């Protein structure tokens, strides 16, 4: 999954 800091939950979502 690497980072998923770009929509609201930034972490791994």
């Amino acid at each position: 999954v690497g980072v998923c800091c770009g929509y609201k939950l930034c972490h791994p979502c």
